[PDB]
């Protein structure tokens, strides 16, 4: 039983659906733990392919802005330990992992796209990482992945300067596999994924592994560096005023 | 020795050297330039010849309507004394060595992609210096459909060149690209209309071959040398994986 | 402090370093190498949030000045390779967001350094040319590493090895340039954006850049060193000796 996700599995696809549509799928502490539990189950289940998507209008508005005796410094520590573990589940996820981006995506839900195998977007999806505007720094391994996927010249605009991308721009810049018109989005994506799930399953998993294994150690080191820096930013005056 | 004069005779290739350019042409056009055991070996020989001749630039291209359908699946081989296992090992050693020749090739190496390209002939494109395509070339790596895994260093190069989100569709899910898509995604340098393709590309290559010859070579070396060690390790790892996949049920059934 | 070949200003949280030999298409002479390094050193310590590099007049920069003793040509190529190395090293290490405002044609080292910038904005009149091979030379500015990664090997080759000159639109499509603007609106569009950028939280800007760049710097410094070594030799080859005399003639 999940309180913040709807998780199903059938015919070789596991579907993990963010389910706080009244909060535009903001990721609160509970959803952090539950996404990790869903991923850990999906890593051992019978599915060939695992899909993340959002209920409703938004894919996700990112971290929930609403969440101790040992202080703001110890809440910072425990939040960093948790972020690091959460990102770690995406670095390690051993099967094909697909984002179906049904609408606007923000923050950590965008930065994680650099660790997904494929990303399909509705043309009403947008991609925004306004870290800078909130006195914070990158996470989700995006400090490593975004310059490499997008080019430094483009990644700067998104990561440092908080420019919001359209679906088309995110696709042209390598974050998004393909964009579909919103009225046909759901059909186009599921039809494709159902075909993909009929491919030889050990071949799909083994092909992902030969692509991803040699990079994991570096991604885990990137993730640890990001979380350490981010712990600092949370305790900063710019983060508080913003 | 691999010395020759103007043309080097092969059974599955046409190998010629004029205007400072050694041209290696797949020549099993009836079989869509499918690469059999004989062609793996002749290609490695042709590359050794090309690295040592007086060409400035080297081209790989196909005869007829296809660049290459990739590995020849009609090329059925007897099982040797150590069984299908020994056969999978033998084949893995040969692939590793074949890819290694592309990793190490020291002159500018250009692909002239005249028509459809499949498999190993596509994955190798990530080790090339330039790739020119006809607008009727297509690019297809249907490894998963055959119960196999990536080779040619593509498990490393394609994500980096195309982005992970585009490389996945091609490598894991077997999507076939048009020439325009392959160029948009970084694998192809430039696409030309089929009707003037050969004219335009060869005009350009003949110009390039008149550039200061040693500078061409030294610049490629400064770009490529520091990566070769990693590429070699990637190739070895892909070949070890594939050795296991060739013995799998999924691979058998797929044939 | 005080500049012969640059104009350096600072306002609205932006330090602007402008190449200032417009009668030589902002060619970079030995003096400008040393000045750019002193300017970047100062900009790194001043209270600006963003630093910009641009060129005065019609060119960004035509790149190295070909006009450029005690141990003859042997020890000279050595000095020049030591200076090139130090010059490129300042870009690798520069700690604040570094932006290129490419006002017209760029050539040579002015192009290759763009792989070390944070953002790059171009006028549609700008072009990008690295004719190193034509000149009998090899790559620098870390371009041997950075350009295949940014542009794809297949496109980097055409630039670096074969001397293709890119339009602003092509450079942008291939990852080198952030955004291209019509020449008539370029200055206004860029500076408006940059002025808004300079108002974002400055420690977040600086620290974001740091988490992006820091872990790559070692590698970049190695690539720089290797490139300067090769180039030290190329400068003493018949193809370069010979090419430089032909360009003397232009
Ligand atoms: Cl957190
Ligand atoms: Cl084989
Ligand atoms: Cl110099």
């Amino acid at each position: 039983g999940f309180e913040t996700l709807v998780v199903t599995s059938e015919d070789g696809i596991t579907k993990i659906m963010f389910n706080r549509p009244k909060k535009k799928n903001a990721i609160n502490t509970e959803m952090y733990h539950e996404i990790m539990r869903a991923l850990k189950a999906a890593s051992k289940d019978d599915s060939i392919i695992t899909v993340l998507t959002g209920n409703g209008d938004y894919y996700s508005s990112g971290n929930d802005l609403t969440n101790p005796p040992g202080g703001v410094e110890e809440k910072a520590k425990n939040n960093a330990v948790l972020l690091r573990e959460f990102v770690g589940c995406f670095i390690d996820f051993p099967k094909p992992l697909i984002a179906v981006v049904n609408g606007p995506a923000v923050g950590i839900s965008v930065t994680l796209l650099g660790l997904f195998d494929a990303v399909y977007a509705s043309d009403r999806a947008t991609f925004h990482t306004p870290f800078s505007h909130l006195g914070q720094s990158p996470e989700g391994c995006s400090s490593y992945t975004f310059p490499k996927i997008m080019s430094p010249a483009k990644a700067t605009e998104m990561l440092i300067f908080g420019k919001k991308l359209t679906a088309g721009e995110a696709c042209a810049q390598g974050l998004v596999t393909e964009v579909f018109p919103d009225s046909t989005f759901q059909k186009e994506v599921w039809t494709r994924l159902k075909a993909f799930a009929k491919l030889p399953p050990n071949a799909l998993r083994i092909s992902k592994e030969v692509i991803r294994k040699r990079e994991r150690e570096k991604l885990h080191a990137v993730n640890a560096e990001e979380c350490n820096v981010l712990q600092g930013r949370w305790l900063s005056d710019e983060c508080t005023n913003a």
